[PDB]
Order: C-alpha cells, then sequence, then structure tokens
C-alpha cells in the first residue's frame, strides 16, 4: 500500500485546494521518473512522511487531524475499488471477524510486497469486544481512521477505546470496541 496511497493523496489536494498547491507539493519532492506510477511499487516510510510534513506546512493542517480525513478517503476509494468485496461482506462487526481470515490473506497471496504482524481476537460480549496488534509501529491515530472511515460508509455507530496500561507503551496495544445505545452518553463515567 503505497502507489494507491499516492493516488488519494495527489487527488485530494488538487480538489481540496487546487493545482498551484499540489504543484509545490511535487516541488518538495524531487521525481526522477514519472512520479506518478501503480499500485505494485514499495517505496519507503520516510517518502509518505516527506509530503505529510510538506501537507502540514503548506495548508496548516496537523498530522493527527489530517491522517484521519485521509483515512475516510482512502478506505471508501476501496469500496467503490472491489465491487465484489462489498458483496462479500455482511456488516462491519463481520467485517472485524473477516479482515484477518481473507481480507488481509487474499492480498498477502496475491501481493508478496507486503507484511503484516501479529493479529488476535477475543470476545468479552456483545457490547465489547478485545483487538490486539502486536506491532513495532503502532500508530493509534492510523487505526481509528482506518476503523472509522468503515463505519462512516456504513453510517453505523461504534467507539474505538484504549486502554491506559498500553496506552503509552509500544509493542503491545489492548483496543476495546464497544457499541453504544448509538444515542446515549454519560450514562457512567470516563
Ligand atoms: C478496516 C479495514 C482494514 C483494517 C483495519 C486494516 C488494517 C491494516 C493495518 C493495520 C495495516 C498496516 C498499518 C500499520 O501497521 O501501520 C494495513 C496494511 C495493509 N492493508 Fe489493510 N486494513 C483494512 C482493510 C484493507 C483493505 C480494504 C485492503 C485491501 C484489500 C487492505 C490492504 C492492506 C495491505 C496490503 C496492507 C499491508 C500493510 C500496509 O498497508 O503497509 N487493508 N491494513
Ligand atoms: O467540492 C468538493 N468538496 C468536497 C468536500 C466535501 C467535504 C465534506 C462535506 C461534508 O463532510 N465532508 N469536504 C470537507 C473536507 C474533507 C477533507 C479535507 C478537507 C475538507 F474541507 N470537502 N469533496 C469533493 C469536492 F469536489
Amino acid at each position: 500500500m503505497m502507489g494507491m496511497v499516492f493516488t488519494g493523496l495527489m487527488e485530494l489536494i488538487e480538489d481540496e485546494f487546487g493545482y498551484e498547491t499540489l504543484d509545490t507539493l511535487l516541488e518538495s519532492c524531487e521525481l526522477q521518473s514519472e512520479g506518478i506510477y501503480t499500485s505494485v511499487g514499495s517505496y519507503d516510510h520516510q517518502e509518505l512522511l516527506q509530503l505529510v510534513v510538506k501537507l502540514s506546512e503548506v495548508s496548516s493542517v496537523p498530522v493527527t487531524e489530517l491522517v484521519r480525513l485521509f483515512g475516510k478517503k482512502l478506505f471508501v476509494e476501496l469500496i467503490e475499488g472491489h465491487p465484489e468485496i462489498a458483496n462479500e461482506m455482511k456488516d462491519s462487526f463481520d467485517l472485524l471477524s473477516k479482515i484477518d481470515s481473507f481480507i488481509h490473506v487474499e492480498v498477502y497471496k496475491l501481493y508478496p510486497q507486503a507484511e503484516l504482524p501479529k493479529f488476535t481476537c477475543d470476545r468479552l460480549g456483545d457490547n465489547d469486544i478485545r483487538l490486539h496488534y502486536q506491532s513495532k509501529r503502532p500508530f493509534a491515530s492510523f487505526a481509528e481512521g482506518l476503523l472509522d472511515g468503515c463505519a462512516e460508509y456504513f453510517k453505523e455507530d461504534f467507539t474505538i477505546s484504549r486502554t491506559p496500561e498500553t496506552q503509552d507503551s509500544e509493542t503491545d496495544v489492548i483496543f476495546n470496541i464497544t457499541r453504544a445505545p448509538r444515542g446515549a452518553e454519560n450514562l457512567y463515567f470516563q
């Protein structure tokens, strides 16, 4: 995921502010080749970061506020990119129990330039679910951008939380997904 992440980013700055602004972004990153390929490569992580820090100084958009909105655009692009991937899904909850089984397994088999960490899923009940992610590069803001984007297309109301034990720790993060009434809050505390 790097060639199509560039596609979403180019389309976002061109429509939101202009092509002149997109021109400045291009100037910051010198391009040896054409500069716009297709999804099939695999650049560095700093490459994406360089275009992110320029987007944080050119539009004055924070790296966290931009990571949220960016998550929404690219995720719905995949929905309109794989029509039968949407048909096979039944709900966002089922989506959580399908992410590790076939979604990232089918891609891994048909795309060897990607690598994934460990994923486990415990079930506490109906209104509580737990997702454990073991990775050395855990960005909570990025994860919320993709999970909430999915709940954006469906228009549901799920809330992704986190625990304080690994709240400020890396390598392992404990997430808590809770199904709220969808129209109630401040029922208990915290
Ligand atoms: C909400 C749905 C999904 C979740 C939560 C999810 C989550 C992830 C995570 C956590 C990463 C790596 C991010 C990181 O560790 O920093 C990732 C990467 C990737 N995802 Fe997804 N993904 C989802 C759906 C998709 C979809 C729709 C596609 C396409 C079929 C897809 C293709 C990939 C590929 C190939 C990677 C490899 C790792 C990378 O992005 O660098 N993902 N996904
Ligand atoms: O004219 C167009 N406008 C938009 C658009 C639509 C929304 C929106 C409206 C309701 O919720 N989000 N935004 C807000 C926004 C989103 C992300 C970044 C900056 C932003 F300002 N931008 N997208 C395509 C167009 F062709």
